[PDB]
């Protein structure tokens, strides 16, 4: 279970932040992302934290003309509960040809 | 074909923004996102301007527990052509019980 390929499995090397906004809400529904994209061969996986809570679920391949591969991964722990709770972080490891990076954080936010 | 519902098709209220943040980048990979969700039935669709150079590809539901249900729709042009190229905007209509939506803009970016 293995090959090389095509347009291009390996090649396009960059990492994703999406930080709460501009948008003006009240403790309840908008939520946050990591971006990890362009990417073939068929597979790379994506953790965030290596713990749970509530909502952490993946957002699955979307893969552009050129695109090669695209992967967002996302985060939410519902409202009211930001700072300490889980000052937060994003995990990438993507075989086919092992990369395993890790980039972290959040500033803004509900405020 | 159609229905009525559940935990709840109908009845999650709310729209988003994610424009381009602290994330240092050349002209090339980084890109942003619409992101309308909790809510049923099975069926919403997502436009985004009404054309669509290069990119604008749907992120596919994803539903949370409660979730009650999760869209994400997404944009880019590639780079070094921002501002007037297509200062942008996003559009919903979910059926099933009407909602036509619309909201526009971004800030910052590459830089």
């Amino acid at each position: 279970r293995t090959i090389s390929k095509a347009k291009g499995p390996p090649r396009i090397p960059e990492v994703y932040l999406l930080p709460p906004p501009r948008n003006e809400l009240s403790k309840k529904k908008v939520s946050l992302t990591c971006m990890i994209t362009g990417f073939y061969p068929a597979d790379i996986n994506v953790e965030w934290d290596s713990s749970e809570p509530s909502d952490y679920k993946n957002t699955p391949p979307v893969f552009d003309t050129d695109g090669s591969f695209f992967l967002y991964s996302r985060l939410k722990v519902d409202t009211d509960a930001w700072n300490n709770g889980e000052s937060f972080t994003c995990s990438v490891m993507h075989e086919a040809l092992p990369n395993h990076v890790i980039q972290k954080s959040i500033s803004r936010s509900p405020g």
